[PDB]
């Protein structure tokens, strides 16, 4: 896994997988 949820310590093997993980940290609307 490149990429690492930091903050609840979920990680991904997708780099949207976990763009999509990151819009939910940070709210888009
Ligand atoms: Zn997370």
């Amino acid at each position: 896994k490149p990429f690492s949820c930091r903050e609840c310590s979920k990680a991904f093997s997708d780099p949207a997988a976990c763009k999509a993980h990151e819009k939910t940290h940070s709210p888009l609307k």
